[PDB]
């Protein structure tokens, strides 16, 4: 999948845990974002098509989406542990973040 | 450590963690497994040694480690909370994704 | 915000962790030193300036961090299940790894 399906991919599931009700429906919502993250770390923006794939730019897009996995594996965790009211307001800062990227890069 | 003497460890600690009769000894093999992934991401495997380590076909293959590395999460993740039969089951999705590596790679 | 910086925000927080009680203090610590090392992660250490970006020298150094970030997580399990004193033990041996990067890359 193409960096854009992908980052539709980590919004639906925000959307999908911002309107859920229990444990299960977040960690699955939080499960797909996961692998939409690790795949889009094999993606190329549109703007960047044209750098090397090791570039310091391409490095910086890569790293965040490992900033991006370690704020979706917080709220696994409090997910798994049946905190998913924490799991829901962390996910809300997930969504700054998802923002933020696509922001850059789009 | 190369990539082939990696695959084998992580071989090995999936066969002790299917095995396993408490969950200090899931978590332990877990714990090598982690590290030996980690180290196979230094690595270049048999298919690849004709690519540039920055090849879009080298990122692709550290990513799927970093795949296997969140995989290895969750079943650490149910060790740590002495769920020792969920860790053991999701162990078996770890075997599906280091048999698939193994047959893309070698 | 270069990579020097983040060695000393990654010393620092070190030494919140050392000199802690309870253990939101201990976790706060690591949260900050996680989001030091995954920022370092993307930078050009002095060592390494006058290498390639594609160099497997650079491959290896961001490969190091993510050693760095799973040893940060299993610090802050420790943490986040009461263990303010074995959160304080595997954070001395972070000390450990966090300074051994910074004198192999500075
Ligand atoms: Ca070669
Ligand atoms: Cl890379
Ligand atoms: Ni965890």
């Amino acid at each position: 999948a193409d960096w854009e399906d992908n980052m539709e991919t980590l919004n639906d599931n925000l959307k999908v845990i911002e309107k859920a009700d229990n444990a299960a429906q977040v960690k699955d919502a939080l499960t797909k974002m996961r692998a939409a993250a690790l795949d889009a770390k094999k993606a190329t923006p549109p703007k960047l098509e044209d750098k090397s794939p090791a570039s310091p730019e391409m490095i910086d897009f890569r790293v965040g989406f490992d900033i991006l996995l370690w704020q979706i594996h917080d709220a696994l965790c409090l997910a798994n542990e049946g905190k998913v009211k924490e799991a829901q307001a962390a996910a809300e800062q997930l969504k700054t973040t998802v923002n933020a990227h696509w922001q850059k890069y789009r």
